[PDB]
C-alpha cells in the first residue's frame, strides 16, 4: 500500500494471538508495545525517547503479521504510551519512505 | 528519493541558514529540534514522548529545507534527544510510506 501521512499511520498487527493497533514509526529503532505476555526468553533493556527512558522486556524472534505481511523480530514490551512498529520490523515488510 | 529503513533515516536539513541532521519520523506528529535560535515570538507547548512530556517553544511559519525540499511551517524547539522531522513537515515534502 501507499500510506499517507496526513493522519497517524496506524495499522493492525497480529502478535501472540492478539490483535493490536500500532503506529508505523520510522523514528523508532525498535518495536515497542504496551504490557502483554509473550513466550520464551527475555532480557531487560532501557530505551530512550522524548521525555527520557523506560524499562522494557526484550523478546527476540517473535512472529508478527502486519497488513498481511508476516515477519519475525524483536519486540520490546513495557510502559510505552503508544504501540509503535519500529525499523527492525518495517524493513522486513519492505516498508520505505518516498518523496 | 526512496529511503529504506535498515539504518536510521537521517537527512540534512537547512534552517536559519545552517545545516543540521534530522530523523524522518513518521511516528512524530510535530517537528522538534534541539536548542537553537529562531526569529519572532513563540508559544508554549507540551509534547509527549516515550518517557513522558517535555516543554518546548513553538515557532510558526518557519522556512526549512529537508533533503533540499522547501517547507514552511511549525518548528518546536526544546530538549529533544534528536532532531526529528514530524508529519507536519513530511506532508509538505510529499512523503509517504510504501510497501
Ligand atoms: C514515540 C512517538 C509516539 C513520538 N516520538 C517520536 C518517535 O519516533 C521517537 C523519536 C525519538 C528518536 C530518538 C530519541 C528520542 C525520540 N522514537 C523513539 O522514541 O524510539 C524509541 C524506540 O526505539 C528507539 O529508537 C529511538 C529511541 Cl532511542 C527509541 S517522540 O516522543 O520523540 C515525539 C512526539 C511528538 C512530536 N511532535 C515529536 C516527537
Ligand atoms: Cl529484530
Ligand atoms: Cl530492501
Ligand atoms: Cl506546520
Amino acid at each position: 500500500p501507499q500510506i499517507t501521512l496526513w493522519q497517524r499511520p496506524l495499522v493492525t498487527i497480529k502478535i501472540g494471538g492478539q490483535l493490536k493497533e500500532a503506529l508505523l514509526d520510522t523514528g523508532a529503532d525498535d518495536t515497542v508495545l504496551e504490557e502483554m505476555s509473550l513466550p520464551g526468553r527475555w532480557k531487560p533493556k532501557m530505551i530512550g525517547g522524548i521525555g527520557g527512558f523506560i524499562k522494557v522486556r526484550q523478546y527476540d524472534q517473535i512472529p508478527i503479521e502486519i497488513c498481511g505481511h508476516k515477519a519475525i523480530g524483536t519486540v520490546l514490551v513495557g510502559p510505552t504510551p503508544t504501540n509503535v512498529i519500529g525499523r527492525n520490523l518495517l524493513t522486513q515488510i519492505g516498508c520505505t519512505l518516498n518523496f
